[PDB]
């Protein structure tokens, strides 16, 4: 069970990654793959050097996989999964994705590490990858947080609005980065989730600028 948990995840990173290499540049195939297993797996996230390496889960709602992994079997840990409103397809200005912080180097537990600089300056980069492109996430900002919204928005009103949003983000941020984020580029938003009624006012937040590397 616990042991087995890492077993199947053994199996699917260990696939993925031969996939990932017998197809190599066409990403496509690599997810169609995926698909068969779970059609709800929409995408991948990896950082090299550490324990996140899994696939990303979207369900019609932000609690379907909560405490499921992507066989649907139900776990504690659930699955990284990404925010129901946002797009496979064409990105939102911001793609939110979750993740259990339960403390045991799995699933999010890596994001506490990007609150240290040193731990940031190692790991600028991380990978996503989907049925449309390679997509390479350039880590900005990393913080703490007790509110629950705002972080969370999907999509905006206009620039002008979304400027602020990245302003806010920056200045929140714990760690000194310097990519260049703007009005023009994407970003996604990695977050930390407690367990549905798990009231907890400790969250953690991961924002990078999102480049479409294919
Ligand atoms: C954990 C998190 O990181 O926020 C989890 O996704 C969560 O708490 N989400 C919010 C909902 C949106 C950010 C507005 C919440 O209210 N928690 C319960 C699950 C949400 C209910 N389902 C949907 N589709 N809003």
């Amino acid at each position: 069970e616990d042991k087995q948990e890492r077993a199947n995840y053994e199996k699917l990173q260990q696939k993925f990654q031969m996939l990932m290499s017998k197809h190599q540049a066409h990403v496509r195939p690599q997810f169609e793959s995926l698909e068969k297993i779970n059609k709800d797996i929409v995408g991948w996230i990896k950082l090299s050097g550490t324990s996140l390496n899994y696939p990303v889960l979207q369900g019609k709602t932000n609690h379907d996989y909560l405490n499921l992994d992507f066989e649907r079997e139900h776990r504690r840990k659930g699955s990284i999964f990404m925010d129901f409103r946002n797009e496979l397809k064409n990105l939102n200005h911001n793609t939110i994705l979750y993740g259990h912080h339960v403390g045991d180097n799995t699933m999010f537990d890596v994001l506490e590490d990007y609150l240290k600089q040193s731990f940031y300056e190692k790991h600028k980069i991380i990978e996503f990858d989907n049925k449309y492109g390679k997509y390479q996430l350039q880590v900005f900002s990393a913080y703490k947080t007790t509110t629950k919204d705002n972080y969370i928005r999907t999509d905006f009103e206009n620039d002008q609005d979304y400027q602020q949003f990245l302003d806010e983000t920056k200045r929140k941020s714990v760690i000194n980065s310097d990519v260049n984020v703007t009005v023009k580029d994407r970003i996604m938003t990695l977050s930390t989730c407690e367990d549905a009624y798990s009231e907890t006012t400790k969250r953690i937040v991961v924002v990078a600028k999102i480049i479409k590397v294919s």
